[PDB]
């Protein structure tokens, strides 16, 4: 395809469109869920849900590249200790068959602290638990750009507010010719924005096609869920 | 999801967001071939190509239906008289697991003249070739509105035209408000059209979600192979 473009106002959990992994799934509420809590889950536990169709990201024979840009509101839900609640969620593009990794710090999208190539990831993260607790990290919650690897190439600090009473927009728009990929999330209870931008060559990170998505994960004892409220996204290999 | 739309301006040789069936594939020189033609090949023979993602056609809990447009372009070659060659091809709508059924003239969608709901398709026919051929179309080539059968609930005389340089502008529509379902069918050459028009409900007749693509026929001695250059497609369930 070249262009493309999908909005979910709600979530049905009869859904014939997204491929979960991991413990991430809709529910009854019409919220996508990308991570469950409570009892019963692996120390380091999350979930990816993603489009079930693999985007053309760019062409190999032209040479085109596609400018894209995708909205959702997410919001977060934690019994206890919010300020030390783990791990956040995150909006990726990667390879549209690759597997579900390591949770936890590592959102499912990632191993370990090793950068490599061959992930072929691209992910704006939302980051609820720095350093010291995930020395990779800044010493706070903050949201990031990911390219190949869990540590950020640039990020943001992030003062993080958790409760559905809490809701956030975010929006990231990735402009092809300038390479420049811009995420900014903002609380509309009061306009308090942050945005994370950078530039980066998805030609020479991601594959021809790749599939975009969610993934959300949190820890033993920091408990929370990472929630979606809608999605909306457009691809185009054709300009503006 | 709620809206979706996408579009194929010309076809990826190593594509990833279609879904094959029977002999359809994308030939090198970038263009949807519905069905091959050959001594290779049995009697009765054609293929299925869908957009890998399954439409939200319409949802349950409201009783909401989508409202839709689908555009393309498509010419058709043959080693046989233009007049007896076989079958055509259409555009559908049908469970995303459709097994690939009976093809020649029951264009991979049908086993038999059986009219069955179990079916659940939808399809917009461009039938070459009726009776005396096939004892169930009109005695002419012609286009078509089918709902659960090869026999068309209504369909309008069709003077067909082959090779590339006799192209067709079929420009699809389904105003779900008043639940009218109307191809068309333009040769730009000398701007020249023909339509068909029929009421159908497609809450009555497909499951909420549905798969959306292309089927293309043939008939041993009367060989063609039916081809697509582009593919426009959207859907919204916010009327329009
Ligand atoms: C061992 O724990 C570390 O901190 C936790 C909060 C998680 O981020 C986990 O993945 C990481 O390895
Ligand atoms: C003998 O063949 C009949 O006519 C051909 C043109 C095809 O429609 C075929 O499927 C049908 O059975
Ligand atoms: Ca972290
Ligand atoms: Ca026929
Ligand atoms: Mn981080
Ligand atoms: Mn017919």
């Amino acid at each position: 395809s070249d262009d493309l473009s999908f909005k979910f106002k709600n979530f049905s959990q009869n859904g014939k469109d997204l491929s979960f992994q991991g413990n991430a799934s809709v529910i009854e509420t019409g919220v996508l869920q990308l991570n469950k809590v409570g009892n019963n889950l692996p120390d380091e536990t999350g979930g990816i849900a993603r489009y079930i169709a693999p985007i053309h990201i760019w062409n190999c024979n032209t040479g085109e590249l596609a400018s894209f840009i995708t909205s959702f509101s997410f919001f977060m839900e934690t019994s206890a200790n919010p300020k030390a609640a783990t791990d956040g969620l995150t909006f990726f593009l990667a390879p549209p068959d690759s597997p579900l990794r390591r949770a936890g710090g590592y959102f499912g999208l990632f191993n370990d602290t090793k950068c490599d190539s061959s992930y072929q990831t691209v992910a704006v993260e939302f980051d609820t638990i720095g350093s010291p607790v995930n020395f990779w990290d800044p010493g706070f919650p903050h949201i990031g750009i990911d390219v190949n690897c869990v540590k950020s190439i640039n990020a943001e600090r992030w003062n993080k507010r958790y409760g559905l009473n809490n809701v956030a927009n975010v929006e990231i728009i990735y402009e092809a010719s300038s390479k420049t990929l811009t995420a900014s999330l903002t609380y509309p209870s009061d306009q308090t924005s942050i945005s994370v931008t950078s530039i980066v060559d998805l030609k020479e990170i991601l594959p021809e096609w790749v599939s975009v998505g969610f993934s959300g994960s949190t820890y033993i004892g920091r408990q929370a869920t990472h929630e979606v409220l809608n999605w909306y996204f457009t691809s185009t290999f054709i300009n503006t």
